[PDB]
């Protein structure tokens, strides 16, 4: 009741949030200020918070910035207005937060997730505002809810690095219905996909090649060309055969080698990523890749180091849950279409990891997409759609 | 003074300039303060000066820093004491000066060359200034013309080409490049150094079309793979029958991000040859290798000259004259023609080649290793003063 | 009526045919004897024949053997028992035959196709016997037919070379319902696929690299390494990026370069093939390939020659026709399943070219597959199924 | 006769053997008829013979033809007149013979070497037979031992290794390889040929897993791509500071069919070096290159030795002795030590190295260009007969 009204009594806050978080955008694992601000507000609304290491498994964190970068980002946050009461809980690259609202009334646990990080050289993640927005709506109308509602603010989504660490921490082991959201720019403004399935499994990794000269003196017979080794690696990688079961990808997006024009290269670096339509296919591609870089290093009798930088799996939304999401989304104002599933360029999202987990444990889950192409108020329709998903839940059945 | 006295009454000023230029060292193409000081001093001695653009052809410059870097250095040089009267002539990466002493009497045009730059991340200039002082003091005992070339960007063999293209050595009869040899015995003086291989240094920028690695791989045009294939092709270039040659892809940088098809790729390459012809063969092969690799991926490519130098073939008659004079010079132990040593490069060779090509004589002198400077000035001064105005060479 | 009986009164002939044609197997474009034998028998049954150049467009013949090979194969056929009355009509690599049965009774034209060639170094094509088999059944029961029935015996199916030449000759420009058959070894014995859609479009081509020394004397500076050029080509080819619209393939199956160990290679040969799930995708792959071989040749300043060796398109069976085929196949004895469409390893078949043609002109078509895996009498079930397809045609509707 | 007469009374037989061996020429490892004839003749002269397996280590043979080819040639040799008494000792690719003449008196062991094979798609044997005749006729004027090595597969440098491994030259004090030089002046005689680079010839077979190109590309393991990448790596092998070296992938064959992922690939490679050490460096690098390329595709690889030879360092004292004798030989114009010429290979070098390694002297003699044979026999005969039984070398 009066949800439509209350919403217009919140919109002015959300835009303020999208902008402030756009103003002080932070990269993967360095979302210190953002998490501090989110925690602050969420605690202010009376949510039971869980922070940092309690929700982010230290070990499974891939592609973390160096010890130095984590430090300045932390300090800059403290010098950026980040609340003192919370900031400390995220030091060391553990900027993450899960808010819990327990109604006391027996019932299922509904989880909604949004990422907080921006991109490195931040148009891509206005999702944090929608997360706070939904939190508010969920308090005012708390009385009509049952079971438990969980709000997940995930770090390092770019590069698919954060989800795994939150899953390893057990953040979604007690979730019955999972829903990840996204402001799809490549999606028609006014349209809403309730079953994002265009996500490929993937593996991110860097390869370091070292070719220490066999002896000093700089004699050509002692050189071990790391550059040529990575060059042959790059070719091998891209030559990996496709798979019969579905689409697959491989991309050496970055390569750095050498120190000087006249100097025989002894060091080289490759930034790679593999992808497959299914978990198995991507696993296949990654297996070959390792054989390719290993042999390439051997050719030049050079050494190599493999560094796992991130990973995600394939998405298979729960049919029933997507139906429910479609049914609710149709009534929402700005929603012109429900689509269910769409045909768009394939990509990857670590939210899939949380979905896979919830699904293996009996729950259901899906990835919602809100169109905006050809419109920064799409947050209101996202908020109402999500809020509606909870309030309208068929508690009995 | 009579000469020996003059040199001892000059030695102080010489270390003063050395200390100064060392303290205020400047990288290739950024020798603004040095060039200014040199010009101020030479003008004072009464030398006619050709500066900057008049002695450095713009288009022939290689491995030039970007505008921002040129401007910062120019401003820094002003703030470090560069004589404001001369500073403007070098603005834009044209720190170069040719000082001329025309005796007025008929005779040959003798040229001496020193470089002014230092390494990135040459006590030669002082020597050049000292020699300028002595030659003025004894202009009466000279004939013909005396030319002093102060060259920029010798490191990376980047500056000599532009001076040659400006005509700097086209009127030269006898040329002598001066260098302080660290890898040469404390008392030795090589008068015909030729341990220089011809070379070409260049960059290759490959430009393709970026695309999302997972979403639309068909829209991509991989510049990275083009560079990789070029790199392999470059190192497979066949040797040459006439002598040693080498190709090296020292640096490769490519790509924007892990999930984006690389649309930009850069190769820093170096070509070497025992002779000019051999180096030209290798470089030619290299151009075909990179054009093809770019075409393989439908990528565009741009080849940027970063450096160049040729082989050194010292004029025997001129070498002999220099050796004879050097021998008599006090602090000298061994006045040799050439001396064994690992091969390297030096663009002074372009001036030599040019001079020899027009009928003149040329050589490269090396003073081993400071007091090497007094010896170098006295020696070079002898070379000029004891010239066979009549008999010749 | 008594079709089931008549069939058992023909089986002894078919096995005799499969074996004789297995005995004297001929490769692509050299099916001289086979065509002579087929024509002979078909003429004996009273079919209106069209042979050689009248059914095989000379120009569009790809991957033809050399002038010499065509000669001996021809003579060996004459010395192999090939009928004299017909053999001459196939000289020069035009071994093909289309038999026509016109009932005078107005009606649609039904076409059935089978290939005759074996494979080169012949278990793969017992399809010619089934073709003759069906011809017989179609005569005896001629009275119950209407319109026109056409039987197509295609050469050079292996390597996808013959179909194009028959299409260019107009062989299927007047066909209303087209059906290509195949003894699917990779298909369950007793099963019949009425809608083969597992076929990818493809392009076959050889690349010849020439690197004539710039000068005599054998000086290394004059060499132009064709081997290294093809080597880099091979890598480039296999590195061609996949396509978002569907699966694609590239394979450099053969490479020959050099004349002697110590001699700098001046010549090289590549045997390649591209593939795509759709016509467009394969076209995309072939476009890249040409850029790859051209640039590779340039790197070593070598020359190159592209030779088109064959091609096929994607298969999209006519839904309605597949339904009809399924309905008829179900009643046939040896048929346990109808399936309609199956999931098997992708391949290529030039019969697709005839299908595409017939479909663009208003007719319908499909590719039938008869299982046999885990059974050399599958010809009887194929014959009856095909014969039934004709006899049962809904002439009225 | 006294010698000069003997040679003129022998010349006929010599052309008879030359004409015969030319007419019945045989390829490497297939010298069955030749070896038989040689053995029959030498046995007749009273020479002790070590044949086949006793002088050719089986495992050390390189570039051996397949069984079928060995058998066909063996049978063909029988049908062409090979003396049936000796033919069996060479069955299986062991056509080799070492003839020994032990004077019984104390002295040095002198060895002379000739090859018997011809090219595929050596009038040396006759020379060897003639020298055997003369030395027997004058055994009385000889001391110590005389050994005559008739070597198989000299083409492609394939046979010498197996003889060295059999111990054939371990008891040799003075070794001399004989060769007819077509690229040498009609009257010149090089006594210390050393225009031979060390070398290694080998094949690399890459074995992967075949699969249908379109149906199941993931089941494939491309041996073709492995060879391609190896080929590129092989031609990128860095040079060596101490001297010239070269790598060449002369042949590449791979694949079964257009629509099948290649599971078989073959590279025929050649490695060269100015010295033994330099060739070993290149070959070592080459082994790493091919093992890695095989690993890149999870393919197996097999490296087969097809040939090998080392550098030639003729013993100066022995060269001088040969030159002195050759000079006096009638039909000789120029008895030189070495002579400029393009570099090639010759496995005789393995016997030289071995001999020199055990304290003996060795050299390679070349007779320029037929009547070269009479001169070669007379010369070689002098070398043996005029030996400094006392004074020495
Ligand atoms: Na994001
Ligand atoms: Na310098
Ligand atoms: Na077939
Ligand atoms: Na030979
Ligand atoms: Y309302
Ligand atoms: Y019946």
């Amino acid at each position: 009741l009066q949800l439509d009204e209350y919403l217009r009594q919140l919109a002015p806050s959300m835009t303020q949030w999208r902008r402030d978080f756009h103003l002080h955008a932070e990269s993967g694992w360095l979302e210190f200020r953002t998490a501090s601000k989110v925690a602050d507000i969420l605690d202010g609304l009376g949510y039971q918070l869980a922070l940092g290491r309690d929700v982010i498994d230290a070990d499974s964190r891939m592609g973390l910035p160096d010890e130095e970068t984590l430090a300045r980002a932390f300090e800059r946050a403290r010098e950026q207005g980040a609340p003192e009461r919370w900031l400390p809980a995220f030091e060391g690259g553990f900027a993450g937060v899960v808010a819990t609202l327990d109604t006391g009334r027996p019932g299922p646990t509904l989880a909604f997730r949004v990422d907080m990080d921006a991109l490195d050289l931040c148009g891509h993640d206005g999702h944090t505002a929608i997360g706070l927005g939904l939190a508010h709506v969920l308090k005012q109308y708390a009385a009509q809810l049952n079971g438990v509602i969980k709000l997940i603010f995930q770090p390092a989504e770019e590069g698919t690095r954060g989800a795994r660490a939150m899953v390893a921490a057990g953040v979604v082991d007690d979730v019955d219905y999972f829903t990840a959201i996204h402001i799809g720019t490549g999606v028609p403004a006014g349209t809403v996909v309730c079953g994002g399935d265009n996500f490929m499994a993937t593996t991110k990794f860097d390869v370091q090649f070292s070719g220490v000269a066999a002896h000093a003196g700089g004699k050509p017979e002692d050189g071990r060309n790391a550059l040529l080794a990575a060059a042959q690696a790059a070719l091998g990688l891209h030559a990996i055969p496709p798979h019969s079961a579905g689409a697959s990808r491989v991309n050496v997006g970055v390569m750095q080698a050498g120190t000087g024009r006249n100097v025989v290269p002894s060091s080289a670096l490759l930034k790679v990523e593999t992808r497959g339509e299914s978990e198995a296919i991507n696993q296949y591609v990654f297996e070959r890749a390792q054989h390719v870089v290993a042999g390439a290093a051997a050719m030049y009798e050079a050494r190599y180091e493999l560094r796992m930088m991130g990973a995600a799996t394939a998405s298979a939304p729960s049919p029933a849950w997507v139906d429910y999401l479609r049914e609710q989304a149709a009534r929402v104002p700005g929603v012109q279409q429900a689509v269910d599933r769409i045909a768009a360029p394939a990509g990857s999202e670590d939210a899939t990891l949380m979905m896979a987990r919830v699904q293996a444990r009996g729950g259901l889950a899906s990835y919602m997409i809100f169109g905006t192409e050809l419109d920064e108020s799409v947050m209101a329709v996202a908020v109402e759609t999500l809020a509606r998903v909870a309030l309208n839940f068929p508690w009995q059945r």
